[PDB]
């Protein structure tokens, strides 16, 4: 019960005649969050792994090495982290710490031991995973809810009302190239990341979850700002988004997302905000 599948990156040429199922086999994670399991995926863009650890009974922890090349899983790679699920702790080298809801974590690359685990075994900690390479050694940060700073934005005009948390970010921490946030959407407002942007120089990840009704549905928009496909989520998967595609979505109701940025920069404002033509 542990699982990592790859995917590869893709030409915008490449996915101009997908159908949908094959637009989900390729971008779509399905499953993140089954109990006592790690579900990971691993993608060509910038080699980001991600997924979600589930511990109930006992405690669970990646382990991979020879997979990667290196002794240990943190070796060559650092690692985010944020809990949307049940109470819990990770030790990490050793360190307990707890984690309650929405608690994140930075880890940095050299650590040799991350263990997670949850409090109660039917009430789990979600842990929603996100590393990425590094070739520099930072220092672990604890990123509680309390602490996680929360920007308003929005009007209920364009039902973009919502409230934004950073959690690894480059102004208040210092990381290689890992950035990390979470969205949570006001009820009656639905567009996350609207009037909508590419960045040629890094990538982006959103995970949708905490959907407000069972029938909450999510159109997650994807591809080149010219030409524009989308996919439907249920509660609890997430779409990677390459260099070249845009990144939007449309639920039916409210909902959150982590969204998971890496690439060669960190700068927020290289971006090209795509004017409203999209075919
Ligand atoms: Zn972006």
């Amino acid at each position: 019960s542990f699982s990592m599948v790859t995917r590869y990156a893709h030409s915008p040429e490449d996915i101009q005649h997908y159908d949908t199922s094959k637009l989900r086999h390729e971008f779509l994670m399905e499953k993140i969050f089954n109990p006592g399991d790690i579900l990971l995926t691993y993608t060509y863009n910038d080699r980001m792994i991600f997924g979600g650890v589930m511990p109930t009974d006992e405690p669970l922890e990646i382990k991979l090495s020879t997979e990667l090349g290196v002794d240990f899983f943190l070796q060559r790679r650092e690692l985010g982290i944020i809990n949307i699920g049940g109470a819990g702790a990770i030790t990490i080298d050793g360190r307990k710490d707890a984690m309650s809801n929405q608690d994140g974590y930075y880890i940095g690359m050299g650590t040799q031991k991350v263990v997670f685990t949850s409090e109660d075994r039917d009430h789990p900690a979600k842990f929603y995973v996100v590393s990425t390479p590094a070739h520099k050694t930072y220092p672990n940060k604890k990123l509680p809810f309390a602490t996680a700073l929360a920007k308003p934005m929005g009007d209920q005009q364009h039902l973009n009302k919502r409230t934004i948390y950073k959690y690894i970010d480059a102004s208040q921490m210092d990381t290689c190239q890992l950035q990390m946030g979470y969205t949570v959407l006001e009820p009656g407002s639905s567009w996350n990341t609207m009037p909508a942007h590419t960045h040629a120089r890094r990538m982006e990840t959103y995970m949708y979850f905490n959907f407000a009704d069972p029938e909450t549905r999510v159109f997650h928009f994807l591809g080149k700002p010219d030409e524009t496909r989308h996919i439907t989520l249920f509660n609890e998967q997430a779409v990677v988004n390459p260099s070249w595609s845009i990144h939007c979505g449309v639920g039916t109701t409210n909902y959150a997302f982590i969204w998971a940025m890496c690439g060669e920069n960190q700068t927020y404002d290289d971006m090209d905000q795509v004017a409203m033509n999209e075919l």
